[PDB]
C-alpha cells in the first residue's frame, strides 16, 4: 500500500484484461484518480483493440511459440516479458503492445477454461511494467501522460 502508480496501473490493466476476456464492462467506479483511470481504459479499448486487430497474425504467432496451457505457462510468461518488454526501448507504443498482448492471452485463457489465470496474468504485466519502468512512467506523468499521448 502507499504506491498509487502501482494501484492505478493494476486497476487499469486488470479491468482491460477482464473486459477483453469476458466482454463484460465494469460499472463499479474507479478508486482515487478516477477521471484519469477511466480515460486510460477508454484509450486502451481504442488503441489496445487496434493493436490486436491490426497485428492478429504476429500475436497468434507469438501465442503459439509460448504455448500457454495452464497456471505454470502463465508464470513462465513473466520471464519472457522481462526479456522482450523490459530489455527493449521504452515508449508508450511498446507499453500498449505489452498490455494488448496481455488482453490477447486473456481471451486465449477464457477459451481454454483457464479464467482463474487472468488475474495473475494482469498482476504479472503490471509488475513488469511498474517495477522495470518506474522512473520513466513518473517522468512521462503516468496514466495522465498515456491519455495525453494517444488523445
Ligand atoms: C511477449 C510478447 C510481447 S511483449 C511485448 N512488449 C512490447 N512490444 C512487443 N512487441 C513489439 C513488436 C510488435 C508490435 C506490434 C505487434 C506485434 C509485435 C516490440 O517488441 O517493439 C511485445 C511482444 C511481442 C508480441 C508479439 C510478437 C512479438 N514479436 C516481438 C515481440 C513481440
Amino acid at each position: 500500500s502507499e504506491d498509487e502508480l502501482y494501484r492505478q496501473s493494476l486497476e487499469i490493466i486488470s479491468r482491460y484484461l477482464r473486459e477483453q476476456a469476458t466482454g463484460a464492462k465494469d460499472t463499479k467506479p474507479m478508486g482515487r484518480s478516477g477521471a484519469t483511470s477511466r480515460k486510460a481504459l477508454e484509450t486502451l479499448r481504442r488503441v489496445g483493440d487496434g493493436v490486436q486487430r491490426n497485428h492478429e497474425t504476429a500475436f497468434q504467432g507469438m501465442l503459439r511459440k509460448l504455448d500457454i496451457k495452464n497456471e505454470d505457462d502463465v508464470k513462465s510468461l513473466s520471464r519472457v516479458m522481462i526479456h522482450v518488454f523490459s530489455d527493449g526501448v521504452t515508449n508508450w507504443g511498446r507499453i500498449v503492445t505489452l498490455i494488448s498482448f496481455g488482453a490477447f492471452v486473456a481471451k486465449h485463457l477464457k477459451t481454454i477454461n483457464q479464467e482463474s489465470c487472468i488475474e495473475p496474468l494482469a498482476e504479472s504485466i503490471t509488475d513488469v511494467l511498474v517495477r522495470t519502468k518506474r522512473d520513466w512512467l513518473v517522468k512521462q506523468r503516468g496514466w495522465d501522460g498515456f491519455v495525453e499521448f494517444f488523445h
